[PDB]
């Protein structure tokens, strides 16, 4: 079996054996830095078969040494579980993280991307547009919605790389810190629950507490990846976004020429991005199933390589060039299935802001250096730049 990952991510280079494999063998027995081997899925038919179909299942991996690029499993709270128990945390979310309130954080949100550039522009040139704008802007986002206090961020945002991290981490310091981040959260939910706030974990320790859903675990497990989420994967995707326009002028002269194309924009660095290093969580068979000429047997694994998918000839045209015109995109950065993603309508709200903001705020904005320069964040399961030095 081939030792899985082939190469270390570099940049947002995408490896050309990806190619390879849909054109010739679709799917591959690999080798896991950790747990069992597994099936690597690289197609986007067989992508939504593995996310969708009830034949494959999430909670099984816990019952394996699940396939995987971490040292321990990650505590993936609801994106672990099948129904029943993923129906009973999805139906609590879908109680409290509603569109409405994703709408009413709208003004803000805008106020927060001004304010960030009013520092930026008070500081002078050159600007980190990753530790002085999309990190924070992506943190006092979700902070506010769940009630996290953003000025705890000095104790908590040294903890959240331990959900993450591939080969940086000792597994010794991965329980630590995945102890003191539920810890953490589970404190907060003491106070949350004599003190109600507008936000989503005082909501859910109240719809929880009312109906009795919810042990405080599965609450306090829940809310560390809703933060983990808002935090770290909004301003992995947003920063390697702005890279992505950046070392593409032709399409951003399109898009500041043309404001209406921002939405399909977002949807087209959600596909083009391939922001997941590898592969999303793994996934096991509970029948026999065949896909692309290869019989996974039940009990095997599959890994779910979402950014192939999302580079996969037979749906998208040119699927290698970046066109944020592009209107047919059936992408899978969100997802598919039973598990898609219940952020994105935020996410996608977060991206336009940042965006539009940063685009009619900074005209001139542009990268400061050569990007062979830049400097990436290695040995995490997301891709992401520490640091997007700017002009304007
Ligand atoms: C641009 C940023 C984001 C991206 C690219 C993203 C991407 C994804 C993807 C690909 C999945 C599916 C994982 C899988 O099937 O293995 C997912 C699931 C999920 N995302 Fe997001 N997400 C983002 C932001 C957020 C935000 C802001 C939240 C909420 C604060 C969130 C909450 C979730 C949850 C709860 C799930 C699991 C849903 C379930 O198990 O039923 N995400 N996301
Ligand atoms: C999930 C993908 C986007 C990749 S694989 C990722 O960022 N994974 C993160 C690091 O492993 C963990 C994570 C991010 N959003 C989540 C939502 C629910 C449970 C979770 F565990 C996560």
């Amino acid at each position: 079996p081939l030792s899985y990952p082939f190469n270390e991510a570099v940049a947002l280079d995408v490896d050309p054996l990806y190619a390879k494999l849909r054109a010739e063998e679709p799917v591959v027995r690999v080798s896991c830095p950790f747990g069992e081997d597994a099936w690597l899925v690289t197609s986007h038919a067989d992508m939504k078969t593995i996310l969708a179909d009830p034949r494959f299942s999430r909670a099984l991996a816990a019952e394996h040494d699940e396939s995987r690029l971490t040292p321990l499993p990650i505590h993936t709270s609801i994106l672990g579980m099948d129904s029943p128990d993923h129906t009973r945390l999805r139906r609590l979310l879908a109680k409290v993280f509603t569109m409405r309130r994703v709408e009413l954080l709208r003004p803000r949100i805008e106020q927060e991307a001004d304010r960030l550039i009013d520092a930026l522009i008070a500081e002078g040139p050159p600007g980190d547009l990753m530790e002085g704008f999309a990190v924070p802007f992506a943190g006092t986002v979700v902070c506010d919605l769940l009630g996290v206090p953003f000025e705890d961020r000095e104790q908590f945002r040294g903890w959240l790389d331990a959900f993450s991290a591939t080969t940086v981490m000792t597994e010794e310091e991965i329980e630590a810190d995945t102890e003191r981040l539920h810890g953490y959260i589970a404190q907060l939910m003491v106070r949350r629950r004599a003190e109600p706030q507008d936000d989503l974990i005082s909501a859910m320790v109240k719809a929880s507490d009312e109906e009795e859903k919810l042990s405080e675990k599965e609450l306090v497990e829940l809310a560390s990846v809703l933060l983990i989420a808002g935090h770290e994967t909004v301003s992995s995707q947003l920063i390697d976004s702005l890279h992505v326009l950046f070392t593409h002028p032709e399409q951003l002269r399109l898009l500041k020429d043309r404001p209406e194309l921002m939405p399909g924009t977002v949807e087209e660095l959600m596909r083009f991005v391939p922001l997941i290093s590898h592969v999303t969580f793994a996934r096991y068979a509970t029948e026999d199933v065949e896909l692309s000429g290869t019989l996974v047997r039940a009990g095997e694994s599959v890994l779910p390589a979402i950014p192939s998918a999302n580079r996969d000839e037979s749906v998208f045209e040119n699927a290698d060039r970046f066109d944020l015109t592009r209107e047919h995109n059936p992408h899978l950065g969100f997802g598919y299935g039973i598990h898609r993603c219940l952020g994105a309508p935020l996410a996608r709200l977060e991206m336009q802001v940042a965006l539009d903001s940063l685009l009619r705020r900074l005209p001139e904005l542009r990268c400061a250096v050569p990007a062979e320069s830049l400097e990436w964040k290695d040995g995490m399961q997301v891709r992401s730049l520490l640091e997007l030095p700017v002009l304007w």
